C-alpha cells in the first residue's frame, strides 16, 4: 500500500486568508489563532496576505480571487456564523461551503474551511480559543499539511 | 501578514439593484435604505440603476444579465420571503441564493445579497428600518466595500 | 436613480408552458389560469404552446428544450406536488426548481417557476382558484412581465 | 393553444434501466413491475438494457454513461433508500436525485426517477407492488411518455 | 433484457484510497478493513495508494486529483463526521458527498462514497467493524465492482 | 406453465363508457381521465361512446344495455358513491357492483368497475387526479388489457 | 506470529447449499442473494447444487448427508425461522445449530451457518436484502473463505 502524506513544516509557504467582519468579536481571534500557528510552523509573516470582506457570502468570491492569482499555496477561509431568529444563517452557511468547494475545485488550489458555525456565542467562543481549542490555528495546520500534499499533485 | 480591504467610499461608483415586487411592502423600504446609504456615502444618483422583478426567484436572472452588461461595479439584489403554510418558500430562497452566488461567480462583479427571509411579518418589519437596523442599508455598505475591494482584484 | 422595468401588455408574445400530468386535477385548473390571463392580456391563443409531461421532475427537461428553440419570449412551467408519507416529495420539489433555474440561466429566456408544493389537498385548492387566487393566474402576469424587461436586456 | 404531447405506443423504443443493488427485496420487484410494463406497451424484450451499480450514489454515474452511448431513447432509474439511525439516508437521496437530474440535461436522453425512499420498510412494499401500486410501472409508463414527446424536440 | 454487471475479481485493479485525518479513531479502522478486503479479493497491495487529507472537507479535493491522473480503476473515499453541538457537521458532510459525486462525474473514473456520518461514537463503532460490519470493507467491495462494470463503458 | 395476457395496445378497439350524473365534481374529472388515456393508447375518439346516467344505481342497467348491443370490445363504468349520514349509500355500492358484475357475465362483454366509493369528500379528490392518481386513467388501462385478453377467449 | 487466511476468490470451487422450505418467503430471498454472489466471486452455476428440505429441523440431515460425499469444498445452510406463541422455535433452532456444527466436524467440510432466527416478520426482512443487508450474501463470502483456508488444513 503507498501512502501519500503532507507534512507540518511550513518553511518557504505562501498562503492567502479571507476573513469575515460580521461577529469579528470572534473572526479576529480565528484569525490570531492563524496567524501565530502559520509563524511557529516556519511561515514568514511576509508571505501572508490577508483579505477582509463583508461576511461568509463574500468569502467563495474573495477566495476564488486569492487562488487564481496563481501566488499562494493554500487558501485559508475564517468567518462566524451564529444562529438567529430566521433561517438565514442556512443560506449563508450554506451558500459559503459550496462556494469554498468550488474555489478549490476549479483552482487546484487548496482553500481551508473555517467557518464556525453555532447556535449562540457561548458555542462560538468555545471554538475561539476557549474549551474547544481555536479553529484558526486548526486551519493552520491543515492549510499546511495540504499545501505538502498537493505537491504531490504537481 | 499584507491587509487587503475596501474602504467605503462610494465616490464615482456605478451600482445595479434588483428588487423584487412580491412583498413590496417592505422591499420597498429596503430599496429606500439603499438609495439612501449610497448617496451619502458618495455615489451619484445618475450611477444608479434599478430593475424590478415579480420575485425573488427571478432576482438571480436579472442580476446576472446586469452584471454581464459591465456597466456596474457591484450589484445589489433586494428581496422578501416570508413564510406560509408550506414548504415554497424554501425553494424560493434557496435558488435565489444560489444563483446570486452563480451570478457573482460566473460574471467577476461582486453581487450583495439582501434578501431577508422570515417566519412572520413582524420579523420583516425588524430588518426593514426598525429595531434590527435596515438591510438595504447594510447592503450598500457592504456593496461599496467590495466594489472597492475588487479593484486588488483587477 | 433609473427604474427599468416591463410593462403587462401581451400583445405579439409567443408563449411556451409545461405542465405536469401528475395531480393534474390541480395542474389542469392552473393552465386554464394561465391560459385566461394570457389572452385577455392580449396574447393571441395562437401564439402559445403547451407541452404535458409526466411530473415535476421531468418539467427541467422540456423546459430547457422548448427554451432552446428560441421560438418563446418566455416560459411557464405549472405543477402540484402535495406531500405524501415519505421525503420524496422534497427530492422532486428541490430538483424541479433547481432545473426551471438552471434552463432559463443557460438559455437566457425567461422560465417562469409556477409548482405548487402543499402539504395536503386543500391547500393545493387554495392556490388554485379559490381563496388564495390562482396560481397559474399569477404566473401568465409574470411571464408577460419578464418577457416586457428582457426586451431591455436584448 | 397548441398542446404537444408523448403518447403510451412503446412500439419500437430502445430503454435502458439502471437498479440499485442495495435494498434488492424492494428494487427487483420494481425491476419486474417495470418490464412487465414495456413490454405490454410494445418495447422488445431484446430492446431493453439493464445495468445493475452497488446502491443509490452510483445511479447517476452509470445512468449518464448509458444516456450517453445515444443507444436509448429513455433511461429508467430504480432504487430504494429506507430512513436509518442517522442523516446517511439524505445525503444519498440528495446526491442521487441531483446527479439524475444532471445526467438528462447534460446528455438531452430523458432519465426518468424512479428512486423509492421511505421511512420503513412497509412504506417501501406498498410502492412495490401492493397499496400503492409499483413505481416500477409508473416509471416504465413515464419513460416512454418522454421518449414519445421528445421527439418533437428532435 | 441484457444484464450488465461487474463481478467481484480484483486481480490487477489499481485502487487510490484517501481517508480522512478526523475521527481516525474509527477511520483508522476503515482503511484496515478496506485494505483486507482489497487483498483477499486479488489486489496487489502494490497496487493501492493512500492520500491521508486533515477532514472530510479535504476528501473531494484529493479524490478529483488522484482521478484525474488516470493512474486508478476506481477511488475510495473513507472518513467519518460525528455530530456535535451545532450545525457544522452537515454543511461538511453535505459538501463532501457532491464534491465526491462531481469528481466521478468530471472524471469518468468511479469514486466509492465511505464517508460514515452519526449521530454518537457507539453508532461510528456500529459500522466500523462491529455490529454493522465495517463500511471499508463494504466501499472496498464496491470499488471492484465498478472498477469491472465501468470495463463495459470502455 | 403458459401464461395468457392481454398486453396495452388500445389501437383499433371500440370502448363504451357510463357514467353517472351525481357527484359529478368528481365524475367528470374520471371521464377525462379515461378519456385521455385510451386516446393515448390508440382508441380513436370516434370509437368511445359516453352514456350519462342519473346516479350509480342506474349504471348497470345502461351497461347492460351497451354490452348486449355487442358495437364494444369493453364497458367502462364510472361513478362516486361519497358516504352521508345514513345507510342509503351502502345499498347503492352494492347493487352497483352486483349489476356491473352480473352484466360482463351474462354478456361475455368485459365490463370494468371504476366506481370510487368513499367516506368523505377529500377521499374521493385523491382518487381523481390528485394523491392517489386517476381512478379513470386505471379503469381505461384495465379496459383495454381485458378487451385484448378476451380475444383469447374468443 | 504467522496469519493463515482463506482469501475470497471462488474461482473453481464446488458449493452445496441447503435451504429450508419453511417462511420461504424469506428463504427463496437468502438463496437468490447467495447464488448471486457466488456467481460474481467466480463459482460457475454448474458447481452448485441446492437441496430443498421441510424445515430447519431437516437442514442437518442433509447437510450432512452432501457434505460426506465428499463432493464440495463447503456447504451453506440457509432457513428462517420466526417466533410464534410458543416455546417450539427454540427447540428448532436449537436442535438446527447443533447439527450444523455436528456436521462440519464430523465430516471435516466447512459448514455455513445460514439460519436467521427472530421475532418478527420484519426482522426477518431486514436481513434478506433490506436495511441489515443479506445473510444469503454473507454466508456465501464466508463459505468461499472457508474453503480456501480449509485447504491450509489439507
Ligand atoms: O459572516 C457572517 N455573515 C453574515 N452576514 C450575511 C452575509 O454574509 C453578507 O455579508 C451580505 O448578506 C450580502 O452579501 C451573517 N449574518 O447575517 O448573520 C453571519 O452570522 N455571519
Ligand atoms: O420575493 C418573493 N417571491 C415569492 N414569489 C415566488 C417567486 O419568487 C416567483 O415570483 C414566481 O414564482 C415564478 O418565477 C414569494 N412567495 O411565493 O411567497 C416570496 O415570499 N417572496
Ligand atoms: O408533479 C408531481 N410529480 C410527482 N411524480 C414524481 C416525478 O415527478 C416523476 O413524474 C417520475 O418520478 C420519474 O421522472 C409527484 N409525486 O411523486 O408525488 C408529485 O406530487 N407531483
Ligand atoms: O440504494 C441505496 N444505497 C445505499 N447504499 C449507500 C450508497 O448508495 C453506495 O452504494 C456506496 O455508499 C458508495 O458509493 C443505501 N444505504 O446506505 O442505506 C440505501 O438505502 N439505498
Ligand atoms: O472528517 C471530518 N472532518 C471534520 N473536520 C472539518 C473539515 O472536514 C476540515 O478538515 C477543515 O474544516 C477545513 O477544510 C469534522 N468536524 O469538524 O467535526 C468531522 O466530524 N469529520
Ligand atoms: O352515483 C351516486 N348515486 C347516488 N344517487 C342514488 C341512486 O344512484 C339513483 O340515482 C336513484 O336513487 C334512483 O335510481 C348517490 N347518493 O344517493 O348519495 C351517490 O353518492 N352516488
Ligand atoms: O425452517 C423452519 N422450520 C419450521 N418447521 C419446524 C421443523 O423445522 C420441521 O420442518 C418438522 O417439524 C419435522 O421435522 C419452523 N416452525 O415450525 O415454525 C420455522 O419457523 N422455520
Amino acid at each position: 500500500m503507498n501512502i501519500i502524506q503532507g507534512n507540518l513544516v511550513g518553511t518557504g509557504l505562501k498562503i492567502g486568508i479571507v476573513v469575515g467582519r460580521f461577529n469579528d468579536f470572534i473572526t479576529s481571534k480565528l484569525l490570531s489563532g492563524a496567524e501565530d500557528a502559520l509563524l511557529r510552523h516556519g511561515v514568514d509573516t511576509n508571505d501572508i496576505d490577508v483579505a477582509w470582506v463583508p461576511g461568509a457570502f463574500e468569502i467563495p468570491f474573495a477566495a476564488k480571487k486569492m487562488a487564481e492569482t496563481k501566488k499562494y499555496d493554500a487558501i485559508i477561509t475564517l468567518g462566524t456564523v451564529i444562529r438567529g431568529a430566521t433561517t438565514h444563517y442556512d443560506y449563508v452557511c450554506n451558500e459559503a461551503a459550496k462556494g469554498i468547494a468550488q474555489a478549490a475545485n476549479t483552482t487546484g488550489v487548496p482553500v481551508i474551511f473555517g467557518i464556525v458555525t453555532t447556535e449562540n456565542i457561548e458555542q462560538a467562543i468555545e471554538r475561539a480559543g476557549t474549551k474547544a481549542g481555536n479553529k484558526g490555528v486548526d486551519c493552520a495546520v491543515s492549510a499546511i499539511e495540504m499545501a505538502n500534499l498537493n505537491r504531490s499533485f504537481e
